[PDB]
């Protein structure tokens, strides 16, 4: 008897979604924290800095 076969045709071009971009906000996020904390130093008491 006929069964259920499912057949697709042709391809939509594009990538996949959806993942790379959570991981990609990830990224940024982390290395603007980074940036930050590289600016900032710390000269602790009884010590100077030049």
């Amino acid at each position: 008897m006929a069964q259920n076969l499912k057949d697709l045709a042709g391809r939509l071009p594009a990538g996949p979604r959806g993942m790379g971009t959570a991981l990609k906000l990830l990224l940024g996020a982390g290395a603007v924290a980074y940036g930050v904390r590289e600016s900032v130093f710390t000269v602790e008491g009884g010590h100077r800095a030049i």
